[PDB]
């Protein structure tokens, strides 16, 4: 039984750091960001969770996480996205000391136009349509003037 810890999630945004939906502490990593050249349209990336709350999800039971970094793996060709790994750390922004859960299941999932990360898909996709790279500067401003 551990108390409740509100924390205080900095309102302002870590460089390298995109917001992914609008008014929601929810980033892209832009340094995670990559294609193979033997696999292009899959984008690898890592979306990033700073918490409301503190997570107790290390072996020393009065440690708690600050923020989640879940590895993804987006398909532009069909919009299908795969979640492969999510980690607790104990800082911001996905830094900081890491716990996760033992041995985990991949999952994948088709962006329609009613999903949540269709609209961020969509204009990382599109961004990458234009140069076969992302140009990450005009991912930001992209996702910022969308927001
Ligand atoms: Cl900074």
């Amino acid at each position: 039984e551990q108390n409740d810890v509100k924390l205080a999630p900095p309102t302002d945004v870590r460089s390298g750091y995109i917001r992914l939906v609008k008014n929601v502490n929810y980033y892209i990593d832009s340094e995670s960001i990559w294609v193979d050249n033997q696999e292009p349209q899959i984008v690898h990336f890592d979306a990033v969770v700073n918490l409301d709350k503190g997570l107790y999800v290390y072996p020393e039971p009065k440690r708690y996480a600050r923020s989640v970094r879940q590895y993804k793996i987006l398909n532009c060709a069909n919009y299908h996205l795969t979640q492969v790994r999510t980690d607790f750390y104990d800082e911001f922004w996905g830094q900081g000391l890491r716990a996760a859960p033992k041995k985990q299941k991949k999952h994948t999932l088709s962006l329609t136009p009613d999903t949540t990360l269709y609209n961020a898909a969509q204009i990382i996709c599109a961004n990458y349509g234009e140069a076969f790279s992302v140009d990450k500067k005009k991912l930001a401003a992209a996702l910022e003037h969308h927001h």
